[PDB]
């Protein structure tokens, strides 16, 4: 037991992301409201947050942990927009190399499509931390 579990390549660190919530975010209806959701993907595993309805700012305030196998690696997250049977649309998007991550601070992200060159609505809060093994 005390022994370790030496054999498989020892990762750079862990990158941890923290889902604080969404301001100005795209109404997909004419009502005013959507289904929106954030999805976190990096390196191979993926994990989403808890999709609410009837409401345009979702309070998610999660976290998700996920091994550092690159230290050249981008996380990236994609809100999209869940449509009954209808599949999600993309409602903008956010790159940041882990590199940049330098403090938990709360770093607001514009949410900019395939286009980075220019913006497309609203921006989003995403607090992430850089961990070292």
């Amino acid at each position: 037991g005390s022994s370790g579990s030496s054999g498989d390549v020892k990762d750079v660190g862990i990158l941890q992301v923290k889902v604080l919530k969404a301001a100005d975010l795209l109404a997909a209806d004419f009502s005013g409201k959507s289904d929106p959701f954030c999805l976190l993907e990096l390196g191979n595993d993926r994990l989403q947050t808890h999709t609410v309805y009837k409401n345009l700012n979702p309070e998610w305030n999660k976290v998700f942990t996920f091994p550092i196998k690159d230290i050249h690696d981008v996380l990236e997250v994609t809100v999209f927009d869940e449509d009954g049977d209808k599949p999600p649309d993309f409602l903008g998007k956010v790159a940041i190399p882990l590199l940049s991550i330098r403090d938990g601070q709360p770093n607001c992200y514009v949410l900019k499509n395939k286009d980075l060159e220019q913006a497309f609505k609203g921006v989003i809060y995403l607090e992430m931390d850089l961990i070292y093994n």
